[PDB]
């Protein structure tokens, strides 16, 4: 609906149609740490590095915001 | 940097980043979920069709347990 660039699903369909065809056992966090990456960047971009503002748009509390950043080495 | 840039639509994180560029230029509190849900349906559907609907193989792939990936399909009422 409000995920667009049409939908972002679609994006991720034909990434994961490309990669398929190109050829594992981490698929799931492969494409995550695709997604979590960038979404934590653009939420930390928004609200200026302000974890507490972005924990809650995000819908999480702060320590999830500060765990996921840690993982990818963006603490 | 970043983990990995085998998945290509031209990295498809470009593509999140756009969705989410483009979502913020339109208060939220549920963001994550938003992103989670928008991202983890077409994967359960491109990785069952790759199995041919064989679920221990799509979990194998994902590199999760069976009961988790069944959690998944029936979130989106794919099961």
């Amino acid at each position: 609906d409000v995920l667009t660039v049409k939908p972002l699903r679609d994006s991720v369909k034909q990434a994961l149609k490309n990669y398929f065809a190109q050829l594992v056992n981490d698929l799931y966090e492969l494409v995550l740490a695709e997604v979590e990456q960038p979404l934590l960047d653009m939420v930390m971009a928004y609200t200026r590095g302000n974890q507490t503002r972005a924990a809650l748009m995000m819908g999480i509390n702060r320590g999830t915001l500060r765990k996921k950043l840690k993982k990818y080495g963006m603490n």
